[PDB]
């Protein structure tokens, strides 16, 4: 018993990561096979990002201008190209510690691991979830550009996210690892607003499923609604609406407790016109957003990869 | 900027983990140079946890009887030993991906990684605290016994956890990897209850700096106080006697805020007195004590491994 904001086991992407140079800028690849990927951005100068011109830019760059370290071990670049934001730098060698691996686009509400790393080296791991707005909440320092998130499925690791830019209002941004950034942004320093971060609806009431099933049970009422009443109510409160298809998802979480998806959500109507009154669910004084139906499942039945 | 619940990279952990079956009981060990360490309650059915006499168990068990397998590979054992409430299970080959390691006994409120395993495969990290009361809220299931909570320092692994006990509240207890648990607790299925889990009162306050440092300013109050006074309040509120020696380890984050470590004191003795009024500090809604003054400075530094 217990539930606990888990990362995936970082090793498989460890195993990946490189520090890339170009010129004065350092941050984070990703080596699989013989291709590095990166942020485009490694090219400009802090100057350049104010508004820069990348394909401009790029010619002025050569193979042999892209320092690729993998440890205390050099990488030959015998090619480069530009994909969307990212850059793609083919080496002569590849890497012996590759995964099974696939890259995916992620939607808002999915969540993912990020292995956060300094010059190629990692510092830490954590689980954030893609927000409704296509922002991430991470913990990114200046050198953590090209850190990767992912999923893991048994032994195939599914990036979903190569980090690239800090908002002004300290929350993140970056692209799948085809180089398209997530919503709306784009790799310049300049006015980018977030829009509304809405709470993952589906994703409280499967963390409500998690509470039952680990014995937090006070919040539990004699209440049910509808899809509608309840929607009313998440609009009101500013949670993603609620749709027939997250009902069907939530459905083995339904089926294991004997509550049904209705009845849970008018505990959660209830939560979110009452509060917590200063109680606590799963160790949370607000209604955690962050895990999905599918990550409840997985570490309530003990999943390993 | 950003600041996360983040536990250590699991990579040099994830090459130790191994499955431990001794007759109808599967559970996780450690693998270390030719060594392999777990709870000696493998040796136990569900019956004999009532009130085991572990040397008279023991005896009935031969080399033979413990299956060890690395992956898809057995590992042969040439020796078994009982220290304390673990078994060490001398194999007849060295773990060719041992990391540095030191075994270390941790204080309460010191943070560490967890690396939630089942079969000998990795499932999960996270990031807790040895609580006051030396239990862990961790997230295990049956078989995750042998699950390891360690600390990195840049390539030496400090293992300080293995988890062998659920308590009926559903808090966990477990040994260092010297087999001595940490607090009262006993590898048997008996009437054992958690004393007062009190608040780390100088992770709370390292928190606080954190929250400062990622720019979350508004519990930041015109007032400072006195440890005796501080101390007052702490104790009507369940939280730990605060130190000068936890005033000197909050030092450097002191120096690098500008703030007082009393009067940060003072903000979180308001914090107490008063509640959170509905407002949130780096995403919670109640004050986080599972970060230490370290914790805090190496993910507001950017430290690898």
């Amino acid at each position: 018993s217990g539930f606990r904001k888990m990362a995936f086991p970082s090793g498989k992407v460890e195993g990946c990561m490189v520090q890339v140079t170009c010129g004065t800028t350092t941050l984070n690849g990703l080596w699989l096979d013989d291709v590095v990927y990166c942020p485009r951005h490694v090219i400009c100068t802090s100057e350049d990002m104010l508004n820069p011109n990348y394909e401009d830019l790029l010619i002025r760059k050569s193979n042999h201008n892209f320092l690729v370290q993998a440890g205390n071990v050099q990488l030959r670049v015998i090619g480069h190209s530009m994909q969307n934001c990212v850059l793609k730098l083919k080496v002569d060698t590849a890497n012996p510690k590759t995964p099974k691996y696939k890259f995916v686009r992620i939607q808002p509400g999915q969540t993912f691991s990020v292995l956060a790393c300094y010059n190629g080296s990692p510092s830490g791991v954590y689980q954030c979830a893609m927000r409704p707005n296509f922002t991430i909440k991470g913990s990114f320092l200046n050198g953590s550009c090209g850190s990767v998130g992912f999923n893991i499925d048994y032994d195939c690791v599914s990036f979903c996210y190569m980090h690239h830019m800090e908002l002004p209002t300290g929350v993140h941004a970056g692209t799948d690892l085809e180089g398209n950034f997530y919503g709306p942004f784009v790799d310049r320093q300049t006015a980018q607003a977030a829009g509304t971060d809405t709470t993952i609806t589906v994703n409280v009431l499967a963390w409500l499923y998690a509470a039952v099933i680990n014995g937090d049970r006070w919040f539990l009422n004699r209440f049910t609604t509808t899809l509608n009443d309840f929607n009313l109510v998440a609009m009101k409160y500013n949670y993603e609406p609620l749709t027939q298809d997250h009902v069907d998802i939530l459905g083995p979480l339904s089926a294991q407790t004997g509550i049904a998806v209705l009845d849970m959500c008018a505990s959660l109507k209830e939560l979110l016109q009452n509060g917590m009154n200063g109680r606590t669910i799963l160790g949370s004084a607000l209604l955690e957003d962050e895990f999905t139906p599918f990550d409840v499942v997985r570490q309530c039945s003990g999943v390993t990869f």
